[PDB]
């Protein structure tokens, strides 16, 4: 398998639509894990990892994600892609060592996810649940990748010293726990306050981890920046996610939110208009303050919303 893997290259008709924010991996399945290579290649070099320990390491991702509806490889090859073009089109603002970490956490940030919320472990009491209590999967999902990691031939960041190891680890640490959406709406409001007051410095590390911490969320979120047909089947695998939660709770004896009743499957419309104003707006808005470059998200974001909009209205 990771054989395969370190011969592919990229087909050439691919080369300048890779680049751009609305690009849907969709049709290109067995091609997603060479896609994460040229990524990683062209955004941090060619000879920044061993090919050997990436292909290796991908490949163990790739398998470390379970066939649930949404929370799944693809999804994690996405999220990547939404970083990549983030960071390409924002040079130089973060530093070499920033742009390995942010890409790895992308890929992992959703490890093992077993298709079932925060909300739902810790309300049943769940092992994981007991042993993180906040942030349950998100800490489970790092935890993950720090064992991929220490795997044989797995350690892709051994070149590195002492020092910038447990860097990495933090960078990785951090933009992962911020994948927990809980926590999204705490940290723009900060950011929003420090950018208003104009008392937002890159230089102030705190600063730095806060503005990952978005690029987490509306990288998480990208699937309303694509294109109306790709967001709207996008849209069909979170709700067949969060109906099958739904049901296991149905099977409990205990009614679930509409969100995740498919017997409400009328409201979807209006939940997502609700959930594009309240939260993906303010995401992109926001993270196009800070990073004017990110802008075509926005647009695209806005798109959509207007789409959700003619679906309601019935047009
Ligand atoms: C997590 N995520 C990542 C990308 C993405 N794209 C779209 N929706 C997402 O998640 C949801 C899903 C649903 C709601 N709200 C809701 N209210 C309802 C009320 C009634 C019925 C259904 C309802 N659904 C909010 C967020 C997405
Ligand atoms: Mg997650
Ligand atoms: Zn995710």
């Amino acid at each position: 398998e990771w054989q395969g893997l370190m011969q592919f290259t990229l087909p050439v008709r691919l080369c300048k639509e890779i680049e751009l924010f609305h690009f849907d991996i969709g049709p290109f399945e067995n091609m997603w894990p060479g896609i994460f290579v040229y990524m990683v290649h062209r955004s941090c070099g060619t000879s920044c990892f061993e090919l050997e320990k990436l292909c290796r390491f991908i490949m163990s991702v790739k398998k470390n994600y379970r066939r649930v509806p949404y929370h799944n490889w693809k999804h994690a090859v996405t999220v990547a892609h939404c970083m990549y073009a983030i960071l390409q089109n924002n040079h130089t603002l973060f530093t070499d060592l920033e742009r390995k970490g942010l890409l790895i956490a992308c890929l992992c940030h959703d490890l093992d996810h077993r298709g079932f919320s925060n909300s739902y472990l810790q309300k049943f009491d769940h092992p994981l649940a007991a042993l993180y209590s906040t942030s349950t999967m998100e800490q489970h999902h790092f935890s993950q990748t720090v064992s991929i990691l220490q795997l044989e031939g797995h350690n892709i960041f051994s070149t590195l010293s002492s020092s910038e190891y447990e860097q990495v680890l933090e960078i990785i640490r951090k933009a992962i726990i911020a994948t927990d959406l809980a926590l999204y709406f705490g940290n723009r409001k900060q950011l929003e306050e420090m950018y208003q007051t104009g008392s937002l410095n890159l230089n102030n590390q705190s600063h730095r981890d806060r503005v990952i911490g978005l690029m987490m969320t509306a990288c998480d979120l990208c699937s309303v920046t694509k294109l109306w047909p790709v967001t709207k089947l996008t849209a069909n695998d979170i709700y067949a996610e969060f109906w099958a939660e739904g049901d296991e709770m149905k099977k409990l004896g205990i009614q679930p939110i509409p969100m995740m009743d498919r017997d409400k499957k009328d409201e979807v419309p209006q939940g997502q208009l609700g959930f594009y104003n309240a939260v993906a707006i303010p995401c992109y808005t926001t993270l196009t303050q800070i990073l004017p470059p990110t802008e075509p998200l926005l647009k695209a974001c806005r798109d959509n919303l207007s789409q959700w909009e003619k679906v309601i209205r019935g047009e």
